[PDB]
């Protein structure tokens, strides 16, 4: 097993009772690493074997206020009336503001729909067909509608919190996998308890991301977005609604937007509509779960405290700590370093991209361990299994043609592998 | 007294002036947790008691450049002059640019204020009241003003750093509360010194936030904003000024903006003003201190290193570490586990929101300790005091009606509590 | 030789054979701090000296998808044709959309460039030079182009990862300097190995930054930007291209933009172009490296991964951890505390700014150590050398005139220093 215990002590704890007790500290346990502790009673040379393993440490999205986003399509129309016809009596009437409708539009329109209307001056003379010679009125409105009724629920991730899953193997052979309470001792067997002291992750300053979920396809995505109530043009949430029903038809009462998302000019007798709306569907496709951002792999979650869980691809970039309290027993450790040799089969993917290149490598390891791969461009560490298995790791490059040598290491035994491949650049 | 010492050692330290010394390691102490260390001399058979407690670990806003924002109101005006009247003598004069003013606007306008002017062509013939038939001139200006003179100071938080407040109890009973220097030993009494080794915090990737302060009400807020010199439309700082005085009237001499924050459409005989300005008063009211963002509660600070200090609601998400060096003394520990039972009195607030629901719980604790509450949807941990006291904890829910059971745990003694209440969804 | 070892233990390590081994834990080592370990054999007076030092811990930009940004300038043109001249036969022809070009534009236009065209009505009657009285047609196009051919490559930093550099001094005096792999033991000499357990940095929630590099000057900057494919107006990346070739002339096949970055006002016979494009050169100039953001100094990197390395100015805000495994040897430590006295020579710079004021201080230290400076306005810590040297440190103030007392400390020896200076406020 692995070298995980880095401190062992005999302590005198009191309440006035006082008992001599043993206490071991495991300060840095990466996921996949395993400690094997043996406890021997005074009378019997037999040892009880306890195994302590960090199965996984998940990053959980700590959400802010959620909102809904419709699949918006731009729309507009316009009608012109002479200076003595219709509502246009001596210019634009004062009541025709941004939420006004004209009876001369004749097109099917949602009176409760989200949009922006207005009155403006048009051509006047008889050369454009008006008895009056002064300029006329052009009643126009630009608005958005949601055909197909596609809706996403957007939840910005205000922060990310580690959630550990530990695996403890009893001397009886029973395996207990659970999310531990930090600082709370877990009684494993007679005289011995295990306490999870907390988690550490070396990745910091993660860019702002949001959980995006389509309400009737249930597909998940993770991408930047606006906070609830914000409408910065160019991001998901520029059009947002406070409920699913409001987003179904984009109603005024529940949705907000920036009216400049639809461009409208005013010609003599028509209007051209220029959609400036950012496609939420295109963002959901590009950022679809599973995805890799900032060296963190984000996938669908196996628990209920968040549908998305994250973890670094470099397995040594996140760690747990343990305290083992044992009384009436003597501690011994099972420790051996690992060895591994490797060959890389293919190197494909993209360079200077968010995902990073994909390096395929087959590797034989003497035991379950952690393999390290270090190039001049990037480094990573991943868990490997005993025997011969193939692995696909993510390494970043900044050039198209890759032909360099990198180092491979398990437990201090260093080897070399050959990366030969070609990478592409993604469009924006 | 809690279980905080996880390693104790006897060392041989030299300077060669070699001395045998003891050193205890406290690697993970949450705020509210407390260690009790007893030291006995080889001669005297009784102990001196030293108590080490992490009172608080505060997150301090590491500010970038600050700026000032006014309570801005959109505004514009326009006048139309025939081609042989007024300054319009030969169409729009080239000198009349974005900072030019017309003496015909007839408004008590601030000629030093931030805004944008311009001249455009209008209706020409006698059909719109001009003897000349060539097209007239429209002198217009869109600008922004600050009635009531309300100003906010905005300081973007480029990063957050932990600031620990530790509390040492001497055998004399004297309590010393101070912010320790990491790595600097603090002499407590004869032969013993304690050293703070640093702080750890698990919440990562916190969204960009800014300290916002009203200048003559002093009320604080924490919300997203532009950096200094940036003017993204839709966030605080779209209009920003380099001094309090320039923001009082929004002077062009010290303020910057995007002129598209105000839309102006030119029609004959008047112009309509489209306000696209984000209400800073609306943002500061919603994000008012105290506020809870991403599992962190931000409140007014008790020190002088910034007016806002943050801390995780789950107190086990932040921790400090100590080293205790003792010479000529034998270390013994006071350690006892806590038990608690509780009942939940009220469950109110919102769901799927930034702050989270509020769970009120009466709890009896056998000692100062940490209580854990784990539900199927969320989990938290909070400090409790000895005896019967009431607490208000924040738990997140994604549905309106809450009627479920959750687990309560102090020191590995688990009981159950029932949550009943109704929650509302926040509007954007 | 500082006090870095906080735990030493004797362990029984097995693989049926077992062996007794010593293991020392160094849980918190700041940059510049050094541990001195001495190993003696039971029957031998020969002592072997081992020095463990953290040279520095660097933050590395974990890059997202890269893109290219040109130095764009606004441009537009316009022509007007009477109702029966040119393409204007029956009003504006429908086949003239945003990507159309009129053959009557005088200046030569890049028909493959990025821009936006359109047809609009204008003055009609003989008062503006047309026989027909119906409104004429105005053919216009607003676009951007890249004179001088200046291009930047932008790489958003999705996250930051620490990268430690340690140096080990052998008993032979040899110094071995390398970036360690976390968890991999480094054999130093017979019976002793050193393992790096990981890095902790207390700075969290760092604002989103991007690496900006001019392709032909190689100058670097670090500033906020748009993600790849995003075009929020007001940030770097509002105009972005997927290749250096597309950015050389701002072609449409590879670049994207928001057409509202160029404003066009169509008047009777001319067109005026309004540029609201954010100057990238101004951002790269202001944010040029080396720069200080959020208490972290970002400088040109000395390694191969990334051109930029970050590190806290407060050296106690980042730390490494070591484990020393030694067999058949007894451990003894060399530990001396430091003393230092100092006086500040000059206090200049800005207040309420991202960089903070710069404080120059001459300081006499008895050894290599860490000096702490505590004011009521700010606190920092920096590495000092043995002897008398001058240091420049960054401390933050919120007022213009500084007249306050501050405290200096090395190894628990506290004195006082008197900062006096004047600071200025930066414009937006
Ligand atoms: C190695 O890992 C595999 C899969 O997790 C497991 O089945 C096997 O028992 C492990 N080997 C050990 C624990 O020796
Ligand atoms: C429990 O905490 C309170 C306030 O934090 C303190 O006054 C009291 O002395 C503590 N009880 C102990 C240390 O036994
Ligand atoms: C002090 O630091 C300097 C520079 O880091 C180094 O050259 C010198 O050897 C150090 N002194 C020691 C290790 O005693
Ligand atoms: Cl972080």
């Amino acid at each position: 097993c692995d070298e995980m215990v880095h401190a062992d002590s005999k302590l005198v704890s009191c309440r006035k009772e006082c008992v001599t007790t043993g206490r071991a500290l495991l300060p840095a346990v990466n996921p996949g690493q395993e400690a094997c502790l043996h406890f021997t009673a005074p009378g019997s040379p037999d040892s009880k074997c306890l195994k302590i393993k960090v199965k996984r440490i998940n990053l959980k999205c700590k959400k802010s206020s959620s909102y809904f986003v419709p699949d918006a399509r731009s729309r507009c129309t316009s009608v012109r009336r002479c200076r003595w016809a219709g509502d246009c009596q001596s210019g634009c009437p004062p009541h025709f503001t941004s939420n006004s409708f004209s009876d001369d539009w004749a097109g099917k329109m949602d009176r409760a729909g989200l949009g922006f209307s207005g009155c403006s001056d048009g051509c006047g003379g008889a050369a454009c067909g008006c008895f009056n010679a002064a300029p006329s009125c052009i009643f126009w409105r630009k608005w958005v509608e949601n055909p197909h009724g596609i809706i996403w629920k957007v939840s910005p991730c205000a922060a990310w919190v580690p959630s550990a899953v530990i695996e403890l193997t009893m001397p009886s052979g029973e395996v207990r996998t659970f999310h531990p309470m930090s600082g709370i001792p877990t009684q494993v067997f007679k005289g011995v308890s295990v306490t999870y002291l907390g988690s550490d992750m070396e990745v910091s300053g993660l860019t702002d991301l949001c959980e995006i979920e389509e309400l009737k396809s249930k597909k998940l995505a993770l991408a930047p977005c606006n906070q609830a109530g914000m409408g910065v043009v160019g991001k998901v949430g520029e059009i947002q609604c406070s409920s699913e029903e409001s987003a179904r038809t984009i109603k005024k009462d529940g949705c907000i937007w920036n009216a400049d998302l639809v461009g409208i000019e005013l010609r003599v007798d028509d209007a051209v509509c220029y959609s400036k709306i950012t496609s939420v569907e295109a963002v959901a496709n590009y950022s679809a779960i599973p995805t890799t951002i900032g060296g963190l792999r984000f996938e669908r979650s196996h628990d209920s405290q968040g549908k998305i869980s994250g973890s670094p691809l470099d397995i040594t970039a996140i760690r747990g700590s343990f305290s083992v309290n044992y009384r009436g027993l003597r501690l011994s450790l099972s420790e051996i370093t690992a060895t591994c040799t490797g060959e890389v089969t293919n190197v494909s993917g993209c360079y200077s991209c968010m995902t990073g290149a994909k390096v395929s490598i087959k590797l034989h390891s003497s035991k379950n361990s952690t393999a390290h791969v270090r190039c001049k461009g990037d480094e990573t560490a991943f868990s490997v299994l005993e025997g011969v298995h193939s692995y696909t790791v993510s390494l970043s490059f900044d050039h198209a043609v890759v032909d360099e040598q990198c180092q491979l290491n398990c437990g201090g035994h260093e080897s070399q592998v050959t990366l030969k491949g070609n990478l592409i650049f993604l469009d924006v």
